[PDB]
């Protein structure tokens, strides 16, 4: 593994709130782990994932 300090990003696709947010992450579970504390905080969760059109994270509403 590569024990990095890199920076991400996130938008959220809820029907509260349609911005983007940046966290900072070791690997990809890191990242995940803040970036959901922050969704939880929020309110948002349905479609919580990563983007890998624009290396970029998101949390969009739409559950099954």
């Amino acid at each position: 593994l590569t024990p990095a300090v890199t920076t991400y990003k996130l938008v959220i696709n809820g029907k509260t709130l349609k911005g983007e947010t940046t966290t900072e992450a070791v690997d990809a579970a890191t990242a995940e782990k803040v970036f959901k504390q922050y969704a939880n905080d929020n309110g948002v969760d349905g479609e919580w994932t990563y983007d890998d059109a624009t290396k970029t994270f998101t949390v969009t509403e739409k559950p099954e």
